[PDB]
């Protein structure tokens, strides 16, 4: 049996409107005994179930068992820990899981529009960069627009971590040559908890 | 008694002056029962030997044994299969693993350096920034230099997939302003196989 403590999607935690949630699944359940107890604990307090939520699923030649705590925005922000405890009779001694914000003071990102090369410009389709770092820690959520649409067409690399000890990352939003020199303006969006209000837009255009 | 293989450095298949290799690490290792025995095999030939050298041990409370095989750099870009067959008394049968590079037409990176924006004008030091983008597969090696010499402060992060089945990365080199604004000239230098000579180099400055 093994256990995997699943943390919210990073913008969950930064939008009130929004529900974070840590997922606690449990996998390689036994065939033979499914019973899975589950008691979760927020900052080692609560063996008495509360909130919480399983369901069950059958598999390959064993079980999968889910259960979903929601959390409080400004638990997770103030850093407090998600233990997950998941007992089985086929097994020796329950098995525990904890989970939380990355340690460490809160870095603010800083945010940049770079805009394509001139050399790429012999392309049909052009890079528009979005330069994020100086952050901390590193969960933060990137994406573009034109107008208020979104765009899709665009793909942002994993946070990496810098000299200074802070994260940066690069989004890439891919488009027309033409919607580029014709002056259309472009926005990325950064969500980070360390932002005014966890969130920020630079423009990019030519000129 | 985990294996886990391991291909060779990007850099060294692309430079016949470096030695590429591939790593067979084995984990977990009884600290009764070490004694590892070693098995290759590039493309199912070999195992009468021809080139394995295993070495080292010991852990956090277990045993790590480690073997490397030196590959002809030829055979790692054409695509040839790299076997390790580990085998070991606490372990019931020999456990095997297979390694090559992905397949498909290779395919040759744009290099694009961009330089760093108006707003980060007002920092003590700036980013330099270079895009590699369209290139297959993933294995590639960048860097920086500065008048002929090698950049300590950067930083690369490592490829995405993009949405036509290529993969691209950002490479970020920092530097004091004032070496930007001395109109110094920065190098982003890129290894792949599908390069000409396996070799671009794309410079930036003021
Ligand atoms: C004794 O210590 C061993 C290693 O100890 C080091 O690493 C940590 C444990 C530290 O806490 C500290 O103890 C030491 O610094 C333990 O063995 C480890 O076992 C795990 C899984 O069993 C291996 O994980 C693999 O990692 C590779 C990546 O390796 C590279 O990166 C790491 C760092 O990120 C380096 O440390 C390595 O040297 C390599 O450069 C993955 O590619 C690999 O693939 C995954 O496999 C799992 C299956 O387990 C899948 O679920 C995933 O989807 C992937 O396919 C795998 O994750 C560690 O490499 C190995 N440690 C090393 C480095 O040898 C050992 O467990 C511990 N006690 C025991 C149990 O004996
Ligand atoms: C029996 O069947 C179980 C479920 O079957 C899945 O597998 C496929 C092949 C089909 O059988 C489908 O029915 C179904 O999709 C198997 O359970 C699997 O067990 C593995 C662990 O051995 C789980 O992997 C873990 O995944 C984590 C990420 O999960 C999320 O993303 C995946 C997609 O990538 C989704 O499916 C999930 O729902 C989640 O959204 C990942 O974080 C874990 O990695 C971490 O831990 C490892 C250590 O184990 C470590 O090395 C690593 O660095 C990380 O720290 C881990 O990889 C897998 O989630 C689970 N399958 C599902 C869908 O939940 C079971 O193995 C199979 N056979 C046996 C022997 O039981």
């Amino acid at each position: 049996p093994s256990v995997f403590l699943f943390p919210p999607k990073p913008k969950d935690t930064l939008m009130i409107s929004r529900t974070p949630e840590v997922t606690c699944v449990v996998v390689d359940v036994s065939h033979e005994d499914p019973q899975v107890k589950f008691n979760w604990y927020v900052d080692g307090v609560q063996v008495h179930n509360a909130k919480t939520k399983p369901r069950e699923q059958q598999y390959n030649s064993t079980y999968r068992v889910v259960s979903v705590l929601t959390v409080l925005h400004q638990n997770w922000l103030d850093g407090k820990e998600y233990k997950c405890k998941v007992s089985n009779k086929a097994l020796p001694a329950p098995i525990e899981k904890t989970i939380s914000k990355a340690k460490g003071q809160p870095r603010e990102p800083q945010v940049y529009t770079l805009p394509p090369s001139r050399e790429e410009m012999t392309k049909n389709q052009v890079s528009l960069t979005c330069l994020v770092k100086g952050f901390y820690p590193s969960d933060i959520a990137v994406e573009w627009e034109s107008n208020g649409q979104p765009e899709n067409n665009y793909k942002t690399t994993p946070p990496v971590l810098d000299s200074d000890g802070s994260f940066f990352l690069y989004s890439k939003l891919t488009v027309d040559k033409s919607r580029w020199q014709q002056g259309n303006v472009f926005s990325c969006s950064v969500m980070h908890e360390a932002l005014h209000n966890h969130y920020t837009q630079k423009s990019l255009s030519l000129s």
